């Protein structure tokens, strides 16, 4: 029996325009696989190109706001979970705004100004790769005077449980920075994903600030390996990030558990704490290439169905179970398609 706005999150509200990308669009935008880069204007063509093309889908994302409506879709009770974001005033916030309250998620859409639209995803997928180009757009008018007001704050202060993507630190640092810290005050438990590879190279000491007050540190091998790199981890890299990340020092210097979990795709994760010497394998569930529809938001995934299940009392084994459980569904799924809840479990 989870308190209303128990959980709150902050993100980049965005679209995802998911395609079947031909090949020749890796090598023009010289795209990464499974790699996600911020606009520039080299990629600036990509968004009229792929619209060119046919059966596209359209589909609500942002990596916080896909976990927390998830989190909020598996506890079932109404409003439990509160997301802020900085949407534009046109028809894609629109539909994002809507799918959020179509599932009891509490919503202070921070609105762009005019003619400032919504980020957007380009989420090119093929049988060889699968790469997505983001223009945060709208994301980034997101600031700290719409947190810091009265009816935008007190979301904060009611809730016991925050999830900060990684991916806002480009669009509203101060605002996760002064939450991450009341979090810490109030003894709360505050969750943060390393969500890409290029914040820990070009953001190195805001992801490492984040990580001094997070209670809970969720990341992969690719960003688990370029952070390790980047601290000088040679050996054993990904163990290395696990142990280190964990054994940072909280901001106030005080003694704190941290957990510290690293996804490793169809590959056993990895899971320790501060307090734990050692660094536990646990394994994932197995599949078929027929059966893999789209494994894009399967992280998102699988850090709601932790977070959902760890802060109801659920034992850690329990907890990654459920964690597994909800990548696994999204696995099986196009887009973060979120069906009815009848047919989760
Ligand atoms: N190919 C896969 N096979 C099985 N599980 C997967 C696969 N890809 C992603 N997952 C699940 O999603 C989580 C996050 O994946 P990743 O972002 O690749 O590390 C994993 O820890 C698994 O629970
Ligand atoms: N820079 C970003 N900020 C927030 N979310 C993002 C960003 N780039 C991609 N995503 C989202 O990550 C999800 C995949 O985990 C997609 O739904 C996509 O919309
Ligand atoms: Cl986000």
């Amino acid at each position: 029996d989870l308190s209303e706005g128990y959980v709150f999150g902050m993100g980049n509200p965005l679209l995802d325009i998911i395609v079947d990308a031909d090949d020749f669009m890796y090598r023009k935008y010289n795209l990464k696989k499974d790699n996600i880069v911020l606009a520039e204007e080299k990629h600036m063509t990509i968004y009229d190109e792929i619209q060119k093309k046919k059966k596209l889908n359209y589909i609500a994302g942002g990596a916080t706001l896909n976990t927390v409506k998830m989190i909020q879709w598996i506890i079932q009770k109404p409003f439990v979970c509160s997301y802020v974001g900085c949407i534009g005033a046109d028809i894609q916030g629109k539909y994002i705004k809507n799918d959020c309250s179509a599932l009891d998620l509490v919503t202070e859409f921070q609105i762009a100004e005019e003619p400032l639209m919504t980020g957007k995803v380009a989420v090119l997928v093929s049988e060889k790769l699968r790469s997505m180009v983001t223009y945060l757009g709208a994301a980034c008018d997101l600031s700290l005077a719409h947190i810091e007001q009265p009816h935008v704050w007190s979301l904060v202060e009611k809730a016991q449980v925050y999830y900060i993507a990684g991916f806002v630190i480009n669009t509203c640092y101060e605002g996760m920075l002064k939450i991450a810290k009341h979090s810490l005050e109030n003894e709360k438990l505050f969750c943060f994903n390393l969500s890409a590879p290029f914040l820990s190279q070009f953001n190195t000491k805001e992801v490492d600030e984040m990580i001094s007050y997070s209670n809970i540190v969720f990341g992969n091998e690719s960003e688990a390996e370029a952070y390790g790199e980047v601290h000088g981890l040679l050996e054993d890299t990904v163990h290395a990030t696990a142990r280190y990340i964990a054994d940072l020092p909280f901001a106030d210097g005080k003694k704190r558990k941290r957990l510290v979990i690293i996804t490793r795709g169809k590959n056993p994760l990895l899971y320790t704490d501060s307090s734990d010497s050692e660094i536990h394998q646990f394994m994932v569930e197995q599949f078929k290439d027929d059966q893999i529809i789209d494994t894009n938001g399967a992280g998102d995934a699988f850090a709601a169905g932790f977070i959902a299940d760890y802060i109801r009392g659920k034992p850690m084994i329990t907890s990654l179970h459920a964690a597994v459980k909800a990548a696994a569904y999204i696995i099986c799924r196009s887009g973060f398609s979120l069906g009815s809840r009848d047919s989760y479990s």
